[PDB]
């Protein structure tokens, strides 16, 4: 990643070698949970598009989800090259090309091009657009990999309220929604797919309550 | 997080893994119980919210205590807020905007943005008020966790009174009782739920027992 | 805990996660034995209150025993505070005034009052102090952990004569007395409870021996 | 490996062990695998010849694959020399020879020689063709180690479509082809070989479609 | 230990914790094997008694060895004491005071004074003479701990001559004996025990034969 | 070992305890392997001969190799005290003494002046003389821990190839054979003691069949 010596020049440092043991066995380890993404959120915290693409090469298995968000990263950055024109001839000095979409991928790119983008002024976000894509396809791929879908789940007659509610919003995290019709599942279907019992209570409390409460008295 | 050096300036360090790999384990190792705030409070020292808030999403498991505490932190926010009003319109050169409710948390607001909070002259701790809320975050789940109520804690026929006292003190401390009244009840509640022999011998004792006195002699 | 070192003293590091990760391990594993006591006091070179305070509230377990500790340091916290009376009136400019029988157990003080006390000119050993009743809670607490009495260790017909002087001295060492009496109860109770032929085997080599000859005689 | 940063860039670092005990155990426990590459060149980016030669050496078994990798070296490096020749005569004074084909293996060379190659002005990256011979050895490998052909791949009844694709797509990443005849094979092969009902599935959706519908189409 | 910061003034560093997390686990792990006094050796560089004595103290288990050491440290502090006369009176600057046995061993000091004993001009050895102590002790241990004698070990029928030798060694470091006479013993012993086919190949092919050879005439 | 700082002047340390327990668990782990030589030679580069002599005697069994080990340092000290005569009697003032055949080993001299030999200037290579003479200490080690010769290799009729060139190609590198007569046998008696079929479908190949060709012509 980049780091900012004491009192010293922003210089480039390799890649972590006990962070890249730990996210590959994370993955296996941990299977596909939502919570992996933001994971590589914070083990890939201003990592170069090189690093990016060898972390996610060095995972073993799951090819086919590997392959779909190459096919999302190929997209994005067809977009970003449709979008954004691309200009030629001589490069002036303290000023980059235009990076181009598989500039942006890192596939035909290098190092040291990679640190003239990304410390210049101003700087171009490459290593986060980079970044956001990844976590978009992997919130795609966590998308396809639920198994049940976010109306399919309903609490059972045995079945405890705090892992309802559990597997409930483990399967908000993982559906697919804009943020603002996310507050709308958690208010509505929570209450419209539990026990009678506890549907009686909090309708007798008030559908205004939080969480804990309507935990609490569910509880009880 | 945030270290200090030899020579007095200190810098912005990413998150380590080992921490959030310790704090992933401890979480799911130790269940609920008292002890996890207090690691939790000594691990995530001098921290940036951003870190803060990746280790509350990559925890895996125990959704409902996560919505607890993101509900809790969104009413502090609000509170905060409400009571500490912008009457300052414009903003002078040189300093950074206020932190607001959904800037102290760090959902809309970027690395850089809490780097220069925190390194600012006098700082501005949102860091700690950020732990802070967390806490009492924690200390509502441990008390919405507690098995049983304090009153129903009653010493069995046969059941020692070793982990019965044990039991006792771990649903005490949960508790979200204050020290005055619990240093009352623990003089009362212990040996009036306790077993018929050792309630009659810690009485005959006297009024003025300790516990290694009622260790020793419940005991024989 | 406090690191005193080259020009850039005025500096404080929290607890390491190595540290208290270790310790938690280690108390979990080994359960309550004599030998804790060094172990802590290794851990503890030289450390905040508060680092105390952590260390203290991160075991997970055992509460009995963390309150007799919590009992035993109040007791002697107001012992200290009945032998060293405060001084009324105000306080001289310039003077940091003595830490509280209250004070030193970290309940009611924060970071920079014992960084100063600890800083001072000439320096107050308050956590030496607060080492030194965790080391006598320690004590009690082993005291009366102690399963089996040091009168009822018998060696069987088939148990070693290695094993049960092991365990023999373990039982002592987990018992806190004078030595002038227990150099006088080892000879007095280690020569009885022995096999017949190791028995014989002693009288024939004497009392007044030393302990290398009785393991090297009646030893395979 | 090499260490450019600020004064004091004269210097040579060993191999940590932390990075060979990790190479030790990912070669050991996952074989060969396809991410093997990028592993290696992530934990190899920037090192002298001679910590790759140490690398390669402390490999466990497949003593096959290591002589299949040597041969190659010794090829690349012959065609090196011969598209390369050295010119004969005395050479110019300060400035260092170009290295010659065994020089780049590090076979006939010393340290000092490829620190003075690699730090020169400007510099000589013999560790970057290294490198590319390794990773051609390496594709050569597991292209030799492939079980099963990508023709003889044919889903069963009852075996999930998402692990035959997984499959299909870790052999066809095992296998080393041009990138313009892999894109009509992969759809060619890929919707001839599954199950009867994805096979009806897929001929209702159409050839020219995407594959992330194609594995939305089938699940469960 | 003793450490000297770069381009500082030598200062006391505190004891490390994984120091004695590695130390406590080897010896129960290794149970008592010689070698366990040579990792002492190397656990221990430039350490103070203090340290030596909390690790001492902090290995669970097997009180006898630790009864026997400590009857070994007080015989050595006792002839100490017998053989150098001790002084009092007024302590002048830059000049210590007579290090008496009790001082030596540690049990009534403290850590300044031993700070200014080993950091004086000359320097007193004082550790390294308690590390001396704690090694003759250890090799005591290891020698008791010794099941076979090193004139009771012959060969078998059936045992090969690599196992064989190599418990021969094994008792031999641990036998009571100097090395001018250790020389004659693994000399003389090694021959004299041997399988009888392998004693006429060597006495054919002489005893002043280096061990390798003699190996390889006794495989073949 | 031997770090080098970022200012220039380096600095005595000691040995870290995680290498040797590396090395530890890498003797236990995997007996001996001709892999094992350049795993000691990776792991104690830049140490103290004290270190290596710690590292050769903590180990914990197979004493017949470090007598072989130990035996072959004499004989190398032997040889260096023969061909280097000290003729000069009388030592110059700041020169330290000549490194005999004890002293380069480090039996009779303290760290004091293997440091001061090894920051001379110039330097005296002693651990670079002492880590040559253990690699050909172990290199005689593996050669006489060899099953069998060369010659006896010979395929079975039901045995497959790649563990025959596996053992094959493993034995060769133990062998102690040179580079010349390695690579002269290693195109005959791998051809000519393999399966039958295999054997006459390679040698219908002709003279100029490569590795890969040999295991993909072999295995069909």
């Amino acid at each position: 990643p980049i780091v900012q010596n004491i009192q010293g020049q922003m210089v480039h440092q390799a890649i972590s070698p006990r962070t890249l043991n730990a996210w590959v066995k994370v993955v296996e380890e941990k299977a596909f949970s939502p919570e992996v993404i933001p994971m590589f959120s914070a083990l890939s915290e201003g990592a170069t598009p090189q690093d990016l693409n060898t972390m996610l090469n060095t995972v073993g298995g799951h090819q086919a989800a590997m392959q779909m968000l190459k096919e999302t990263i190929n997209e994005e950055a067809a977009e970003w090259d449709r979008v954004h024109p691309v200009h030629a001839g001589p490069i002036e000095p303290g000023q980059m090309r235009e990076p181009r979409g598989s500039d942006i991928a890192g596939t035909t790119s290098t190092l040291q091009e990679q640190i003239g983008w990304m410390t210049n002024n101003p700087p171009i976000p490459v290593g986060e657009i980079y970044k956001r894509w990844i976590i978009l396809g992997l919130n795609k791929i966590v998308r396809m990999y639920s198994p049940t879908s976010i109306l399919d789940i309903r609490q059972g007659p045995k079945e405890p309220f705090r892992d309802y509610v559990d597997r409930f919003y483990k399967t908000l995290r993982a559906e697919q929604a804009s943020q603002e019709v996310k507050n709308w599942m958690t208010e509505t279907l929570l209450v419209q797919n539990a026990n009678p019992d506890c549907k009686t209570i909090l309708k007798a409390l008030g559908p205004a309550a939080t969480l804990e409460e309507m935990m609490t008295a569910c509880q009880g």
